[PDB]
């Protein structure tokens, strides 16, 4: 993984991540969506990412 916006990880700010979702793997130019992973909930690793 990697995080563009902040530092390394997962993302926090999950609605500019949803747009860095998209620019991340497939939707470049089109809406994208984060999944938030349960055990620390914060999570936030984009739909098709690590």
């Amino acid at each position: 993984d990697f995080d563009p916006t902040e530092f390394k990880g997962p993302f926090p700010t999950i609605e500019i991540c949803s747009k860095y979702c998209a620019v991340v793997c497939n939707y470049t130019s089109r809406p994208c969506y984060c999944v938030e992973a349960a055990k620390e909930r914060d999570q936030w690793f984009p739909y098709c990412y690590d």
